[PDB]
């Protein structure tokens, strides 16, 4: 259920915040880290209702981000939805230290037959946003394999559709 | 949250249920109206992570059909994740009686400027599936319009994406 964020701008501006158009909606796709935009919670998936408010729906990825950049500084009121896609399934890794995917781009891709992931129903072209509770969103593949294999057998992935 | 479903097989040797893959794994997609699949609770969008114990991940629709089909025994044993893809929103009729969305094919296609769906957020390229509880799947526009004529102010829906 929509909730109010009330966030200030930084020495020049800038929230933090990168916007995206889906389904004639809005949303958040990339949240800079040490920002305004993350010391509030705000998070890649987070559908944008309003900013200053007005409504988003319809709104393209350059009107979104122009409405930011000619936002005042110390009030910046967003209404959130705490990510709407957000799915979250736990994993456990074998004999040879894996859960059972292929991933690209932080993206699933593929399923190994007999695996962990495919007793627990994982799907492909899902984004993986958290591993254990860590933010994974903007990180290189390699990153991501060694932050999988730095964790014990239960895997905690949570994953949302791209 | 994933439970073991135990359906029981009608005089045809059928359940009433149509599958389809989607992203490397099986969802339901039509579950017929008083049906083994109705009986147990199987609705549009529930996972199906298991058929039989045989996991469906990378299986195809003809394959998850084809799989139904064949042990005809009266039981079948599924084990079901419910709707993942399940969201509900809750809209309010403006005076003229318009929560502000087109829809085609039970899929909302367009949001009207300054109104309750898109102060909602509602979103394009989303199958409807209820309006106040009541299922809409499979039923044609005109029969979901009737249910909105008929509706009071709050319209209630859950959506799923298209895919
Ligand atoms: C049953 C069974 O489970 C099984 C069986 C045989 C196998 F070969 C594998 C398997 C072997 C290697 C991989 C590589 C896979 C990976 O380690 N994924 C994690 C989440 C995991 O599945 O543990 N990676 C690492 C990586 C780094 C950089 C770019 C892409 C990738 C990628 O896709 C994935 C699966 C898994
Ligand atoms: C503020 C404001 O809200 C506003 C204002 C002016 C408007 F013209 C409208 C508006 C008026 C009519 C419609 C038609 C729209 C509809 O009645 N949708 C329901 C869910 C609703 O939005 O109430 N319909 C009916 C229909 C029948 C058969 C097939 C498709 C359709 C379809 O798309 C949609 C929007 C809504």
């Amino acid at each position: 259920d929509p909730r109010e964020v009330i966030l200030c701008k930084d020495q020049d501006g800038k929230i933090g915040l990168r916007l995206k158009s889906i389904d004639n909606g809005i949303f958040v796709q990339l949240v800079q880290a040490n920002s305004p935009a993350s010391l509030v919670g705000l998070r890649f998936g987070d559908q944008v209702l309003q900013i200053n408010g007005e409504n988003c729906a319809g709104w393209s990825s350059d009107k979104a981000h122009k409405v930011l950049k000619q936002a005042f500084g110390e009030k910046i009121t967003m209404t959130i939805r705490d990510r709407p896609f957000e799915r979250t399934i736990t994993m456990h890794k074998d004999s040879t230290g894996h859960v059972g995917f292929i991933f690209k781009n932080g993206k699933i891709t593929s399923i190994v037959k007999d695996s962990s992931a495919a007793r627990n129903g994982l799907l492909t072209e899902h984004n993986i946003c958290e591993i254990n509770g860590q933010n994974v969103i903007g990180l290189k593949d390699s990153q991501i394999a060694d932050i999988l294999s730095t964790s014990g057998t239960v895997v905690t992935i949570t994953i949302m559709p791209a």
